[PDB]
């Protein structure tokens, strides 16, 4: 229950998700590292980031290009360096370039997405555990996404390489849970960051979301905060090899259905193949 | 989120509704228990009375919830309590038998299919009735790991787990717009009363041991602490998951029990020769 | 793999059942078909009959899957017919009632868990005796996309059916070291006499079509293709398989009742509002 | 039922699954275009696979490496101008060059396993899709592995990547059902081909995947070619968005334990993580 004098890394700390996490632990006393590709963002966000934590917690920042290992592999040494041991991680980082119909889909902006994704998360994941098992046990979550566990239609890259994530928690959770490091991966659905403003505020696709959603509402970043805490926490220390949506039961109903957006711009055959 | 809240916990006479009630009771929240031994009803109230006061609070009402009629009646009174029912743990279920397929016995089969579908179904109903008026609340089902990886010659008890997390699902499925968050809790072995036999054994408990990634079993405040998250506004866009509490467990496979029945059906019963 | 062997079709009398039973017929197999209802079983007889001769051959035995004795007693003169069992198709199965989980009629939610869980676990039980004792063959249990994915409102027949697809692969893990195979096809939407109230709906068709990757509705030919596949020597390796045979509906959502459904409840009883 | 004057696609049709899927459909009377990396064994198979389909079969060869797109493009392109229609495809090339725990992970090795199985499918499947929906129709057959459906320690890429493209199969179901264009995947289990005759004659290891298989024997390369082709053939026409095991009921088990093979190499504790 208690993040007192226990260090975290979080990857995309910078913004979204990442940095509600990250607020969420310093404000319980923890330290934290965040690192992301911005450290103009990252900078802004540990100034901010250090009005919290009047209550013991501590804030770092280290820029990373997390699709090299060497600057992943720094990363997680400094943090485990800090106070001597690594409680835990929470990978946030990861994106998606790539929006129409598998036919027609941008091979450089595929490959990008799979291997910031995929590398990407294998880089962090190798390292962290590597300190992780030394330090006699800890808890790694990985955030995937609902585009994993529900077809995204013209979403491309994002499922395919988030379901890759959500098996290589699993496959870590296997490996390494005979040293006491636990490994799970959240799918949030829609929530609120200004990253997506253009889905959460449009009239087509957010009343298509809703419609998909049994909660009558949208997510926050403080949702999916929430479960990686209890995740890290020890209230979570039989808990391992999960993959949870936090998505208001949208994984009950079907993926968004972003015709309204894409048929104008591709027409209705290219969104069914026929180039 | 617990303080100012009630919540009925089936099975909370013993094992992980115990449990839970002593949880959620030492937060200070008022707990009614349900289950069909008042013995050990009225036992677990003496004992969670000790966990005494964030101001929490504990009642029971034997309940037999193979019968709806009672099961609504026991939902009546726990809404009564303070008038708003916030969220149910419901824990009540089990069965009566390991053996092959082709030998299972219909009336325990039948029991146990009563106990687990039927129960729960009454349990939900009566408690959504409560929860969808009262503008929101959380139940969490508690299923187990015999759903989520083929438990050979355990019959009844995995086959109606996996009808008991449909069923949570389908009522998420249909109670979201009413704020009613519904889930489903897979727990792996668990350190109980009801588990002396995989304890005494060797082969039994190298089984499982070989089976879970964690190096160790799983307690009861293991799978309290998951109900606890799941009844709290911490997970309030939580619903319609099912999710396992096993030590990863579900990595790998269901448990073996070959040792402990070889000696009583024979090799060849086991692969269903009769 | 058809020409020299025999099976069982439970439900054979109409839509499914009855497919499955003309596609074996067809192929020169021994079939028989039980079911609840004696005229219409005589009438699918006569019916299939008529495909005649790569030398196949059709029995019917009236019997109630829900009473244990007349499920032996069809499994025993099956079996007798030409000496052995070679598999099963089970279709026999239902519901009693579309409605809010907090509205079930629990006496016809009881009569669904008795037809589907029950009546599944006899035949699936006294076959396999059977089947072990003849050196192998496969079962295949017809269970359905409410299984797959949440239909509102359908209550115990998702729940049931997710229920019967555990019980097929258990019954896999137990059989396999005695060559049984067994497997589960959850149909989609697909076209029979049972299906006239979403057919006469704009609303609900057009859901269905919505729901659908594939531009058109199931057939009982195609379940019954996926059944022989599953039956021949063609899938001797497969074994404790659930695959939809729904032109793709299982990766969008159930189907959404509403428009039928709001005129009879309203749309506050729909989320759990009595 | 019937494969005559139809025409496809089968990648790694050289050896091991795709030769027999191949061999399958020529001996149908079906014609076959196998890709694959080496033109030897490509060559061969084809003189080999020409004895069989008396009964009007046809079979072709043009090498590729399908980490390169524009390889993969032209290969589509002979193989649908060969006859001016393509009714299928059968992707069987992929492989795996990872032994060993996720924190010793040989990164080049894992990126190579990516390439290969993530992006290699989705240039055949984008390429292959354009010319199947413009025909009217189609049925993709992706090869997958039990590797994807259960952890399987010390693999490391293989069942992400093939947990990838899994996904990606069911992505393209969903997008493509509207031009009739069926895609599903097979997940194979311990199939006896050459290439892995070390694992299936060793004492340890063919035990370990023998308690962990429910039939009482190993697969053959005719097993999946029997699903691949039930799924290309009309008899499958309303099967579409499906992940099939092949496996023996193995996954109703566990992955394979490789202790035996890898602890000599590794010690017990690098199994666990700890560098
Ligand atoms: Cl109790
Ligand atoms: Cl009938
Ligand atoms: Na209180
Ligand atoms: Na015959």
């Amino acid at each position: 229950l208690s993040f007192q004098d226990r260090t975290y890394l979080v990857t995309g700390g910078g913004s979204g998700i990442g940095k509600g996490v990250a607020a969420g632990l310093v404000a319980a006393g923890a330290s934290v590292m965040i690192v992301g590709r911005n450290p103009d963002k990252l900078a802004g966000a540990v100034q901010e980031l250090e009005a919290l934590g009047a209550n013991g917690g501590a804030i770092r920042y280290e820029p990373t290009d997390i699709t090299n290992e060497d600057e992943t592999a720094r990363a997680v040494d400094a943090v485990t360096a800090w106070h001597g041991r690594l409680h835990g991680v929470v990978h946030c980082a990861g994106g998606s370039e790539n929006i129409g119909p598998i036919t027609q889909v941008d091979s450089e902006a595929w490959r990008r997405t799979v291997d910031l994704n995929v590398n990407g998360t294998m880089y962090v994941l190798k390292h962290a555990a590597r300190e992780m098992v030394r330090g006699g046990g800890g808890s790694f979550v990985g955030i995937s996404s609902i585009a994993a566990s529900n077809t995204h239609r013209w979403f491309g890259a994002y499922g395919v390489t988030k379901s890759a994530v959500d098996h290589l928690m699993q496959l870590a959770a296997d490996e390494l849970g005979a040293s006491w490091v636990r490994v799970n991966s959240i799918r949030p659905g829609l929530i609120r960051t200004d990253l997506v403003a253009a889905i959460t505020e449009s009239a087509e696709l957010s009343s298509d979301y809703a419609m998909c959603t049994p909660l009558p509402r949208q997510g926050e970043v403080e949702d999916v905060a929430n479960m990686a805490m209890f995740l890290l926490s020890d209230a979570a220390s039989f808990v391992t090899g999960q993959v949870i949506n936090v998505d208001g039961g949208q994984m009950l109903r079907r993926g968004p259905d972003f015709s309204a957006m894409l048929e104008p711009v591709f027409g209705r055959d290219a969104l069914r193949g026929l180039v």
